[PDB]
């Protein structure tokens, strides 16, 4: 029932009656009031919070607006059928605090539930969105968690998440290749144009290999994202 | 009316008022409360359960989150039109128990209603989803029950379900071939591109043969999934 004054940036999808505040899945609070500070244009939101979270409500409690992920409905303007955005929250130790500034993005993954974080370095994002899938032999075994730019502008770092029971699949010699969008070919004496994975065509996908000999990779081990399965082939380089 | 504390992992689609708990089709309970244990991040859910199931509510009672199956609506972000996830349950003998840990997946099929479980070993899943269909002469006679990886990483095992009245179709000499996605050809003096089965193009399909001479297969008999009808042709191998 306690109200906390958080100055968000822009109150685009925030409803004063139904916008929830979820802590890692569980709806903990509900947005009560929105006013504005004309000073620096700070959209001050007051949210009711259950007493269980009031104990850990401390200075390093991070709030960030979680919008629904982009898809066909979002890009087609069918905003009535997409879903309501909410406020994600991750508390810290800090000091007992009643005013918070919004984070512009979701912070880093910190859950220790046995799932695997790994990092893929790519020249660009490609056709991967947040929540696009990871396949082992077209079996989804994880999803894209987040993407960002490395401080050097010459890369893109994508950190992806692997389910706990599939963590043994990722070896040190594993190779990851992009499978996103469709390419057609017109060959001689026949043009074998075929489509298999429709969800990849919509949202993008990564597919990865597991050699039988390497040690199991772990703990944010970096990898290189090959642009194609063909570019991921394990051959031998010969200089000419 | 009894409440049972089950520590789920993540409370993504779980609603404190309308998420049901179904036992093999029949809604038996309804989710009442969700709290969290900050210790190990265990999302503790309390569910009302009718008294009939309270007798068999025992230590080997398995609960697992059943999400709606992936489709065009799910991949396009039209989550309002997909359907609400629920909690599947299969009880065991065990001992009378009031606290349960979630299963990460649906357990093995155990119903003895005369339907047939068989296993297909494939190099990869292909374009098959859960619930993709099985055809005898483009008549649906069963669906894909589950897929998994064999302990050797060099395969994928798909166990599929055959309806009771069609159990006589599967002989020991039966052959299963993938029919999923569309392939086009550009031939000489005409390019005969044709499409027939749209549901296969959306979700994937398996089609199988029935020789008239073999004994009727039964009881988790393994089979080999050919990638195509052409690869499933019953010829004679000649070494050259």
């Amino acid at each position: 029932g306690n109200t906390v004054t958080i100055d968000f940036m822009s109150a685009d999808g925030i409803v004063p009656g139904r916008t929830p505040v979820r802590y890692q899945g569980v709806e903990v609070g509900t947005v009560q009031d929105i006013s504005l500070s004309d000073d620096l244009r700070k959209i001050e939101v007051k949210v009711s919070i259950k007493s269980d979270m009031k104990d850990a409500l401390r200075e390093e409690t991070q709030f960030w607006l979680v919008t629904p992920k982009a898809s066909l409905a979002g890009v087609s303007g069918l905003d009535a059928l997409v879903g309501g955005n909410y406020i994600g929250m991750m508390p810290g130790k800090g000091k007992e605090q009643d005013h918070f500034v919004a984070l512009d993005t979701q912070p880093k993954y910190r859950l220790d539930n046995g799932d695997l974080m790994i990092h893929l370095q790519a020249p660009d994002l490609g056709s991967l969105n947040s929540g696009s899938l990871v396949y082992f032999r077209k079996i989804p075994v994880g999803k894209v968690y987040d993407y960002a730019i490395n401080p050097n502008k010459q890369g893109v770092v994508i950190d992806v998440l692997i389910e706990r029971r599939f963590t043994d699949l990722v070896k040190k010699g594993s190779r990851f290749w992009n499978v996103s969008g469709v390419d057609a070919n017109v060959s001689i004496s026949g043009a074998k144009v075929k489509l298999e994975s429709l969800a990849a065509l919509v949202n993008g996908a990564i597919a990865f290999d597991s050699p039988e000999e390497s040690k199991p990779a772990e703990a944010e081990d970096t990898f290189g994202l090959y642009e194609d399965l063909a570019h991921s082939q394990r051959g031998v380089i010969i200089k000419l």
